[PDB]
């Protein structure tokens, strides 16, 4: 089998995409964030406290005909970003872009954060990582992805992430007209439950190439590009009046300013991040600083190559037995 769905900015910015998801039975679609940086399926639901819910589409369990308590099963997630949410879970029928899968833990909030009651738009997380991140207890819940797998052609999926437009997730199958030249592959390490890989170096605008290994996770539920702070110095640098903020949380830059593209190594090969795609606009209504798509890593302890990057990629997830990353230029 095979699955693709078409994913969405949620603003005009790509601060997040979403795609359709389809649960239970008469299906209910919500709006997920597919997040490769974590591996919980939940769902903004019927069971969550009214006063935290401001516009999301709701889950309704007692109206799916298919829908399982998992007797016992309670989930809470903490995301790097300092949001969170919690409660109970389902068994139901969930289906992304024609692909189905039966019995799927579907974890309905009692509880979430206010980042998430504040933006409408997000009707909960299809986590993408791997299995041994799922939080639900006492017995931990495979991903759909995991789920899936056995069932696709290949055991894949490709996220194909849009700039200020629509893109495509894709499951079971590598669109070969999605993407220009070839797809490089390169290692993963799965031992902190992230699609983990080292990239070969960087490069600022039309400057040279720096080999270096830097270590980091393909992250597509997180906005930025974060790197490590020599690098990230580097990069704004090179962008008259740029500076490091420790008011606003991260590197300004005049609203006036043209961005240089930033290229980072997958092995031999390379992906180029036009400036534009840096540009995450004025820091507050009106302003003339302009808040910045390359941050530093520095004390969160890992490195995330976020939305910035991957959208500048055609991004093979690679779930074959020893799993690995692929990138094309597009």
């Amino acid at each position: 089998s095979t699955g693709s769905a078409t994913t969405t900015p949620i603003d005009s910015l790509d601060d997040a995409y979403i795609t359709p998801v389809q649960i239970g039975t008469p299906a209910q679609t919500l709006n997920l964030d597919f997040d490769t940086g974590s591996s919980d399926l939940w769902v903004f639901s019927s069971e969550t406290t009214a006063s935290e819910v401001d516009g999301q589409t709701i889950y309704t369990p007692s109206k799916s005909t298919t829908a399982k308590l998992l007797s016992g099963a309670t989930w809470s997630i903490s995301y790097g970003d300092g949001s969170s949410s919690s409660g109970d879970v389902y068994t139901d029928t969930v289906s992304v872009g024609g692909l189905t899968v039966t019995g799927q833990a579907v974890e309905s909030a009692k509880k979430v954060s206010s980042s998430f009651t504040e933006d409408s738009t997000i009707d909960g997380l299809l986590g993408l990582a791997f299995s041994t991140l799922n939080t639900v207890s006492p017995t931990q819940q495979k991903t759909f992805f995991d789920n899936a797998k056995a069932s696709l052609d290949s055991p894949v999926f490709t996220a194909d992430l849009g700039y200020h437009a629509p893109g495509t997730y894709n499951f079971g199958f590598i669109d070969t007209t999605a993407y220009t030249g070839s797809i490089t592959y390169t290692a993963v390490s799965t031992k902190q439950g992230f699609w983990e890989w080292t990239s070969t170096g960087y490069a600022v605008g039309s400057g040279t190439f720096k080999s270096t290994s830097i270590d980091g996770i393909a992250d597509t539920g997180t906005t930025l590009l974060y790197l490590p702070a020599t690098v990230v110095s580097a990069y704004w640098a090179q962008v008259s009046g740029a500076k490091s903020s420790s008011s606003v949380g991260g590197y300004v830059f005049p609203c006036s300013a043209t961005l240089p593209s930033f290229t980072f190594g997958v092995g031999s090969a390379r992906i180029v991040i036009p400036g534009d795609y840096i540009d995450f606009g004025p820091i507050s209504t009106g302003s003339s600083s302009c808040f910045g798509g390359i941050q530093s890593s520095a004390g969160i302890g890992i490195n995330i190559f976020g939305d910035v990057a991957l959208k500048a990629a055609f991004v093979v997830f690679n779930g074959a037995t020893t799993p690995t990353l692929g990138f094309a230029s597009k």
